DNA sequence: GGGGTCCT
DNA sequence: AGGACCC
């Protein structure tokens, strides 16, 4: 009964670096992350190029592949916000994933559009891009209707996107998030896919691992292998009992459903973050000066993203990661530091943040950091 | 990697 | 505070 659509973006990050160095737009482009290529434009991945892959692997697959640095994500996530900000005005509740994926629900939008059509052009409700397997339109089943009518509304983001703020993406219309989310990369890049119902089954079993499947992550996917469970129906098939009593009864319901292309998962509206935080890896960090130095670092790049923001953190949490996995320290921030907007705020959060870096970290014996984060959360 | 969410 | 998920 829900009318879903999941819209993902172009190989988003180089999308980005494309349009801010359009000298760039001609060539295998990969945005680096220290030693890796997290993401890479389609003229890349025709040369081999994957997601994730090594700069090492990619320099020898691609010399002629461009790299440009992508670990400051703050343009990254400032586009992220124009598109659902651009997506909240054709309907409020979007629900983001990760930067560049939104789930928006168009089941009101779809009604009312249906409402105001006439008996002369509902002949002629037509599709807007590929319908998933080619299966035929039916155009006196409602659900048909009402999920082309989904495809019309998500061609009209897609043209904004473009239009307004020059990107380019693919969307999926389906009857719930993950129909939707498995359906919108189908055709790719800049292309649409719609899932009519009876195609339900085709698109799930398409998949041939079961970590495929949305909501099955590494630690559940590992603890399935090992019961014997690897495609998709082996998952339908498996016992619930068994199931339920190995995952526990929470996760075994849930992910089973999902193995049938169940899910009955509200839209969420995302609004504004819960959290701000800002993080550096590096091969060792054996010292308190150097940790007082990057956390300091940190520390003042996420002030000035509080600033930007309006509302105030209640609480802070310091994150590491030791060599050889994260442990965390957090505490309420004093009410006298958080009115800041002006004077001297860095010291007595650097104060405070130290204190918790040597709650968790024994700094009278020896020890070897791999990471630090610092978060801002409990806004308000 | 550099983020972010929710539940236990 | 830690674990699991998503990108
Ligand atoms: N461990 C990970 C996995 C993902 N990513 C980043 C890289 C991508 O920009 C985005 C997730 O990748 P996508 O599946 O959305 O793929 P892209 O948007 O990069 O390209 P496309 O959608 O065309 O496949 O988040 C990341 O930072 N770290
Ligand atoms: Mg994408
Ligand atoms: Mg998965």
């Amino acid at each position: 009964s829900r009318v879903i659509v999941h819209v993902d973006l172009d190989c988003f990050y180089a999308q980005v670096e494309m349009i801010s160095n359009p000298e760039l737009k001609d060539k295998p482009l990969g945005v680096q992350q220290k030693y890796l290529v997290v993401t890479c434009n389609y003229e890349a991945r025709k040369l081999g190029v994957k997601k994730l892959m090594n700069v090492r692997d990619a320099k020898e697959k691609c010399p002629q592949l461009v790299l440009v640095n992508g670990e400051d994500l703050t343009r990254y996530r400032e586009m992220s916000y124009k598109v659902t900000e651009l997506l909240e005005e054709f309907s409020p509740v979007v629900e983001r994933l990760g930067f560049d994926e939104n789930f928006v629900d168009l089941t009101e939008m779809v009604e009312k559009r249906l409402q105001q059509l006439q008996s002369d052009e509902l002949s002629a409700v037509t599709v807007s891009g590929h319908v998933y397997n080619n299966q035929s339109i039916n155009l006196l089943d409602v659900l048909h209707i009402r999920l082309l009518v989904g495809s019309q509304i998500a061609a009209e983001m897609r043209e904004a996107m473009y239009n307004q703020l020059g990107l380019t993406g693919c969307a999926g219309v389906a009857s719930n998030k993950l129909l939707a989310k498995l359906v919108s990369g189908v055709f790719k890049p800049n292309q649409q896919t719609v899932l009519l119902p009876e195609s339900c089954q085709h698109l799930i079993h398409s998949l041939n691992h079961i970590k495929e499947i949305p909501g099955i992550g590494y630690k559940t996917a590992k603890c399935l292998e090992a019961l014997g469970i690897n495609s998709v129906r082996d998952l339908q098939t498996f016992s619930p009992k068994i199931l339920e009593k190995e995952l526990g009864i929470s996760v075994a319901q849930r992910i089973q459903k999902l193995s049938f292309g169940e899910d009955n998962s509200p839209v969420i509206l995302s609004g504004p973050p819960q959290s701000f935080s800002e993080e550096d890896s590096f091969k060792k960090c054996s010292s308190e000066v150097e940790a007082k130095n990057k956390i300091e670092e940190l520390l003042a790049s996420l002030l000035n993203r509080v600033c930007q923001d309006g509302r105030k953190p209640h609480t802070v949490r310091l994150i590491i990661r030791r060599y050889s996995g994260r442990e965390s320290r957090q505490c309420p921030i004093p009410s006298h530091v958080i009115q800041k907007l002006n004077y001297d705020v860095m010291t007595p959060m650097v104060d405070i943040l130290m204190k918790l870096f040597r709650n968790m970290v024994n700094v009278k014996m020896p020890f070897h950091l791999t990471l630090l984060s610092v978060c801002f959360c409990n806004l308000k």
